[PDB]
């Protein structure tokens, strides 16, 4: 396949370091080899993180058609508006964000704190919903004469969304190269489907979509493991992937999403403060806490081959804590 | 001078980026290149910065002296403390942490968010109120603990990890094929303009380092920056004495108070951010950021300077003054 | 029965008075009369409410005794450990207050505003977490005597004598009225506020006409303590008649979802009250009540022409801890 | 003098308690008697307060007009809107607040709790600002009072504080007659008052009150805004319009207005390190609670004077709680330790 028949703007410092989880593994018994791609790491906007590396291929499109202003939506800590706020602050472009209430939580400073500070600090006009939004959105921006540049909840459904995430095997395995070995899996959160959408047919190429284990944050799994295969079909098109996405090919454990979509669980506020103590990573309650909850897991359940090297890909998602700031009062 | 001859334990991805500032640089005027060197970008423990770099040198030592705990103490919302935190859990040590009130300001998650919010998930002791007070703490609790003062920079090997950045500035200004005319860092505690100090008199461009005070008490400050390059200029047989002319370090926008950011400091923080994407912090980067944006404003700069602003990281602190920012 | 035994030490600014909520009734119809009696408005303690008025029977033994600490718990934005240390200051006690996380809600401010942060600057050892033992053990330890507060003052020898007291004054204030109310709302959760109603009302046969309304969201378990507490009350004043199951109405429709928690229902209910009558409720206890009563006039459980007495047991300050959900109203 | 000349709408329960501050009293040697009046306990609306006294005589004319809704003013803690906005809610009228922080001071929930978090319960349209805005400058006043007519409906306006209004002092005057009748029932006499001065209707119609009787002057003001100069000459003028409206036959003086300044420090709505022990003592002896903005630092004063032996020894002292309670939601980080 080819990927580089589309453009990708620079929005990345380059390829993204992967580091050891030693104290980790060897805390969880040595059994598995952890390791981590630093997603978070990737940016100097804003902090960056996965949404970022999705950009990168969106945003020519959208210079391409003259668009001046970039418009997307999420809830109140969304990781996407922030780096959409960011992104389009570095090219020069207005920035309308939709933010709603998608998470049953109810803190103090949830809309002033985190991510959508950040947003608000970069210049975005940040709309918050009441208590058609979206395509208000898009026509205050034509009303006012611009030209909105649409980008869909995480990036992910759209026709490039699906992109960033390619590379990130190709990346992989450039790295896996000077690594002298091949990781047996990857661990990835999954909730619009986009990120694991790329890596299921990135690795796909290689035969390894079926070792890209997603962990659900969205708590509706169908629709997520759904909207990941439907992605991940249509973007192996775009690519040229030699071979198909089964429905088998797309991996999504359900095990760590609860309660709900943004609320952690106990497992979550442990495997947090577990891989917190024992690396000095952080992870979000929201979403990358699940993920790393999903492989603490796995691992001590040892459903994971002994000797084998998982890949934990961390996507940002840490502005998000401050918006939780009760729950790790005392750590 | 020989840096070399001081071991560095790896906390960071390596060396830092260097960034051109186009649209803030155009905005202001198009006659100053404007560019910034990302140290808040270093590392992967808690997101570094500045203070990360100081680190790699006083790890070795740690470890070498066997210590089990790492002791460091700053205001509530530290950067400083927020590091050690991450370093400590990264190197499986322990970390006893002394945040004082540093700030006249008062917020009701000061004390819940950002830094302290880090440093308590990274597993540290968090007292707030005593140095000596958890030392003793610490050994008469059966560990051997590192003393790591405020900022790392009254310390002897506080001083070596900006010698190294002045050194890394080198190295990339002959990948670039240029030369920074400046470099505008801003400074409290010191070791990091003391470093650089140390590092850029070694090219004779130490008066190039503009340094820009957020203590708000330039006096000391500007003195603790002489001390520490002169005992680091020694440690790196710097073969030259620092002379006052060496230090330069601008008064003009620390105010009102540590902690405490005025009028231009949020001006300069939004324009920086909404031109470039890359936020500044109320009590030190966003300082440094007006200083800059203000020079460059003044005239200040020749013609066709090519400055080099240090981003050294700090914004975190941002969910401390939330309510600063609640309209943009 | 005979209430008198007892002595009362003041801590009140005398009987609450009863207001009518005409804008309220009407809104709803005007088929019932709705008022209100401020229990929430009796003392210049702190806000006072409800506990205080149990309190003032609690007193007169805790210095009998000699202690000289007062030992309380409840959660986080508890109203009873934020009266009892304002009792405590007034009376020239030292307070130690055992504070649990009684809600499953995380608000950043929670455990700095509203009732909590009154009692740290009212002087309480606010102490964040056996919990209740450990205190009172402590307070001997350090070379003082405390004196045992259970939560609510409900389950307490004496802890039902305020509210005995309640529908006394109530029948005084009828007199003065010249008419009778013929039912009482008000909000359960530990029970002794309900029980001492009960009892009161039991003496003139309008125990049954006490309309409970749950906010434990554990209305079993609160209906048992109503109960006990009551028949333990009623012997205690000499009640001519034993309690029985059917002298307590416990309604639990309006719990919900949990206790500390409001419904949509809750946050209408206090919105409605509010902008009717200028009266505030909170979304854990008197909202609850509101909603209640609210509910009952609506669907027509009230016979028509009927005289309910709200109870207005306090709590308003625990507002400050569910500031995002109001945010906008 | 002939205060019974105007209507009082009810919005209080009656006369406010008064009370012995015995323990403070005691605390402080002994030497003077604190008793304080309790208005901040005066009303069943969303905990009343001083201005609700003051209410009482506007509302009377706002009804007569047909207004169908009062629109007030005041800082983003402001006592005043908040009871406004529960007055209004109990009247079965609307309610606009024009609201703005008048303080240098930005705590996370400033906006979200305490007196403004009630008002938007309450219904009010809350009507807050960005920073820079200026309403005072902008007039957005009188813009809101425009927008209500503009809607078709009509507004009673009602000013910062309700001071600067031609009804804003009777109900303070009110105070002084309803203190009369207390000291008569008790058998005895108040020497002074201490009441918070800010807006200035309060203490002018105190002023004004006892002026009646030859205790004006008895009437010790503690400012509270560090705008002494200011607001001295509003109390002033304040007193003499109202005296005039209640026909009181003598000249307030310059005497008559006593204004201390020592405990407005440092900025409106900004305690200092006084205002907070004074806040602390107070509730550790009486269970008593006072805030940051207002009754704390009176309450300082007041404190502070009996320390310095200001007060001849033997004086009983009626310490005015005007109210203000709510506010010290805002300042939660200031409280968390006590
Ligand atoms: C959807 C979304 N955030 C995307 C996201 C993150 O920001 C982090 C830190 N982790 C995982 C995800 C999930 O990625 P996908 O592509 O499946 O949505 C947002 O802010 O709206
Ligand atoms: C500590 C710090 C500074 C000042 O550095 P010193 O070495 O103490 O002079 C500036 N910016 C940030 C973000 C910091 O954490
Ligand atoms: C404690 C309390 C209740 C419940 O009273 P119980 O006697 O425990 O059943 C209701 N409302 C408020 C405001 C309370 O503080
Ligand atoms: C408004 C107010 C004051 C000052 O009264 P003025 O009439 O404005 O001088 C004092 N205390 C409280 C609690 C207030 O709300």
């Amino acid at each position: 396949m080819n990927l580089q028949r589309f453009p990708r703007y620079p929005l990345t410092f380059g390829p993204t370091p992967i580091q050891p989880l030693a104290r980790l593994s060897k805390h969880l018994g040595g059994k598995v080899h952890l390791y981590a791609k630093r997603e978070d790491c990737n940016s100097g906007l804003a902090f960056g993180g996965n949404k970022t590396r999705k950009l990168e291929y969106l945003i020519p499109e959208a210079l391409a058609q003259g668009c001046d202003t970039l418009v997307s939506i999420g809830g109140i800590q969304s990781n996407q508006t922030r780096q959409v706020a960011a992104v389009a602050a570095h090219l020069g472009m207005k920035c309308v964000l939709v933010q709603e209430n998608w998470v049953n939580y109810s803190d103090a400073v949830y809309d002033r704190v985190g991510n959508i500070q950040m947003s608000r600090i970069l210049g975005a006009d940040v709309r918050l919903v009441p208590d058609r939004s979206w395509e208000d959105a898009l026509e205050s921006v034509r009303a006012a004469g611009g030209k909105p540049y649409a980008i869909p909840a995480g990036c992910s459904d759209h026709p490039l969304g699906g992109l960033g995430f390619v590379g990130f095997a190709e990346e992989v395995r450039a790295q896996e190269a000077e690594l002298g070995f091949k990781f047996d899996y990857v661990v990835v959160c999954s909730v619009t489907g986009s990120t694991q959408a790329g890596m299921v047919v990135g690795f796909a190429a290689d035969g390894r979509a079926d070792r890209v284990i997603g962990v659900d944050a969205s708590a509706k799994p169908a629709q997520t493991r759904e909207q990941i295969t439907r992605i991940a079909r249509q973007t192996a098109e775009k690519v040229g992937l030699e071979r198909d996405i089964m429905r088998a090919d797309v991996v999504l454990d359900e095990r760590f999403a609860g309660p709900e979509y943004g609320l952690p669980n106990e497992g979550t506020l442990e495997a947090i403060r577990l891989c917190a103590r024992t690396e000095g990573m952080l992870t979000d309650p929201v979403y990358e806490g699940k993920s790393m909850h999903g492989m603490i897991e796995m691992v001590r359940n040892g459903e994971f081959p002994e000797g084998s090297r998982v890949l934990y890909a961390h996507l940002g998602g840490v502005p998000a804590l401050n918006g939780y700031s009760f729950i790790f009062r005392d750590g």
